[PDB]
């Protein structure tokens, strides 16, 4: 026997109902724009497999951002392009304005809308309770939208949320790890950064779905309301699950593993041992108490569940009382 199958609880068949050109990114033909329209102004970042510049569109003198794509797996170029084009115009999704060939190496470069960003290591220190709720709701809007469009982001983390706090404007960026959800498909578990990897990634359960993004979101929320960054501070991939188990407890972990017939490494199983669940109240202290409320902890608790089928969907999350007043704000 093998692992038990799983299906997305919501939006399960969205891609099946669309024409195949929507999700068959390998068959996408790229419409290339005019590289001469853009001139690089300065370097903004040099992440993995990509370089990011501030640039100028000289046909309208619009400040834009150019990301030069250099993945090892070339199939991710069309993938990112197709996903950006399918989600274009959606709430809080970064806008792909153009695609051009870098005149140096003929490598693809994406042109994006420019956002007036403020770094999170400078921002999450000054956020009020209300601000945390408001921006979580904006992220949820983006996630419900991309999930409803058949797409899982798979790399939700602070650096991939651009915030113009002066205008209370938020954009979800870097769709280079995003994939289309197809029921029954097995996905790669190497996605996401360690601190934000869901337990399904950490136990090598490959038939995961949109709910992966809901675990990541939970990890961000916990780090903001408790002012512990990252909240689960694993030092390698096994330690990440150990740190999770020390908070959520091993009883629900072992029930999760049994439910889906997941094959755990025996020495790892021995290492996890037995840990009781810690009540969320243990993480409150005088320095973070102004960010904690009963509805915050209930919401957090309903995002950070081992069983991916048990986590709140983005829409259920948007209906949680934690956002009640925020919902009346717009
Ligand atoms: O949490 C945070 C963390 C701040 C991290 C700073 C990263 C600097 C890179 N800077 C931009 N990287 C982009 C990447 C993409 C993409 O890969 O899709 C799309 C758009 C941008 C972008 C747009 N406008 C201004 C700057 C950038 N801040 O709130
Ligand atoms: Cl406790
Ligand atoms: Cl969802």
């Amino acid at each position: 026997s093998g692992p038990v199958p799983s299906r997305a609880r919501v939006y399960t068949d969205v891609n099946t109902h669309r024409p195949r050109e929507y999700w068959d990114y390998e068959s996408h033909v790229v419409e290339w724009g005019n590289q001469d329209d853009y001139q690089l102004v300065r370097k903004l970042g040099r992440g993995k497999y990509s370089e990011v510049f501030e640039a100028i569109n000289i046909t309208n003198n619009e400040k834009v951002v150019v990301k030069i794509l250099k993945p090892v797996k070339k199939k991710k170029i069309k993938r990112e392009i197709k996903i950006l084009e399918n989600l274009r115009g959606g709430p809080n999704i970064i806008t792909l304005a153009d695609i051009v060939k870098d005149p140096v190496s003929r490598t693809p470069a994406l042109v994006f809308e420019h956002v007036n960003n403020t770094d999170f290591k400078q921002l999450y220190q000054t956020l009020t309770d209300y601000d945390i709720r408001f921006y979580m709701y904006e992220i949820l809007k983006a996630l419900d939208y991309c999930h409803s469009m058949g797409i899982m982001h798979r790399d939700v983390k602070p650096h991939n949320v651009m915030i113009d706090h002066e205008h209370r404007k938020l954009r979800l960026i870097d769709w280079g790890l995003a994939e289309f959800y197809h029921p029954g498909q097995e996905y790669n578990v190497r996605v996401a950064s360690r601190y934000f990897k869901g337990p399904e990634l950490l136990v090598d359960y490959q038939m995961y779905d949109y709910s992966l993004d809901m675990w990541s979101l939970g990890c961000m929320l916990a780090s903001m309301i408790f002012r512990k960054e990252p909240f689960f501070h694993g030092h390698d991939n096994y330690d990440q699950l150990v740190r999770i188990a020390k908070v959520l407890g091993t009883e629900d972990l072992y029930d999760y593993i049994d439910k889906y017939n997941i094959e755990l490494d025996p020495r790892f199983n021995d290492i996890l041992g037995r840990h009781s669940r810690k009540r969320w109240e243990r993480f409150v202290h005088s320095e973070n108490q102004h960010l904690v409320s009963p509805e915050a902890l209930d919401f957090l608790d309903k995002l950070l569940r081992y069983d991916h089928q048990s986590r709140l969907t983005a829409r259920e999350a948007m209906e949680h009382p934690y956002f009640y007043t925020v919902v009346k704000d717009q």
